[PDB]
């Protein structure tokens, strides 16, 4: 018999497809349900509502549960970047079968033997400011319509801003991350601050960037320590 709250029990069953509380401990992650009533929940629901891209029209999203997460050791790992400027709360989607690994080991960079296919700025950890760009990476379907998506605090610092694929060998001097510039951006005037982290939850507007290969922004870091995972959402995909 589990002593976890029912939403966390259900999350564990989804991730592991052993007793629930034994499986919980394997994640080496503290997981808390965010109260629907709360400021954090209001902000997160607004981020989901406002940043669904117009071209991702095969589905709408409904937030089922919001969890606050703290991986073992991440406070001390993130410490060197915790004071860097330009820390942003960004989306990362992945298949449900990857989440046991993501929570226990954190987000990782693809190893040498993995293909670079799909990584326009080379192997790194990729994030979006548009929920639906990340949600596409959950590979949900009508038949399997529930997915999981992360919100990470990402220590971007000075961004190396690019408009075309380039598998850079090294970041330029003084730069901490890559940003791919999209044609569409959340309205910067609507950014808010949550616990010292910028949240780009404005509705999508034209960025005014020309000569770019990207419809929407993306953000890449090349050091696993630049990521502090903060929330995990369970999303319902309603397909049209
Ligand atoms: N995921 C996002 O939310 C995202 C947000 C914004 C932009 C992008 C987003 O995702 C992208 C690419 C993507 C993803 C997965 C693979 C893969 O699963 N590859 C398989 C090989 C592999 N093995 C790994 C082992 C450890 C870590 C990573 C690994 N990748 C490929 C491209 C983007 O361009």
């Amino acid at each position: 018999k589990s002593k976890l709250p029912k939403p966390v029990q259900d999350l564990i069953k989804m991730i592991f497809g052993d007793p629930i509380d034994v499986n919980y401990e394997k994640l080496k992650t503290d997981i808390k349900v965010v109260d629907r009533d709360s400021e954090e929940a209001e902000i997160i629901r607004k981020y989901v509502k406002n940043t669904h891209a117009t071209t991702h029209n095969a589905y709408d999203l409904e937030v089922i549960d919001i969890f606050k997460i703290e991986r073992e050791g991440e406070c001390q790992r993130y410490k060197p970047f915790k004071q860097l400027h330009n820390r942003r709360l960004l989306w990362h989607g992945s298949r449900t079968t990857n989440f046991a690994g993501i929570l226990s080991q954190g987000l990782r960079i693809a190893p040498p033997e993995a293909p670079v296919t799909g990584y326009m700025f080379g192997k790194g950890i990729y994030f979006a400011d548009m929920v639906s760009k990340s949600a596409n990476y959950c590979h949900t379907s009508q038949g399997d319509p529930i997915g999981l998506i992360l919100l990470g605090e990402v220590a971007l610092g000075n961004m190396y801003e690019l408009k075309h694929a380039s598998h850079i060998s090294k970041l330029p001097k003084g730069k901490h991350s890559v940003k791919g510039l999209g044609k569409t951006t959340p309205d910067p005037s609507a950014n808010i601050s949550l616990d010292g982290v910028d949240v780009p939850l404005g509705t999508g507007i034209s960025s005014g960037v020309n000569d770019t290969s990207l419809l929407y922004n993306e953000y890449i870091v090349y050091d696993i320590a630049q990521v502090n995972l903060k929330y995990l959402l369970k999303l319902k995909f309603n397909f049209k």
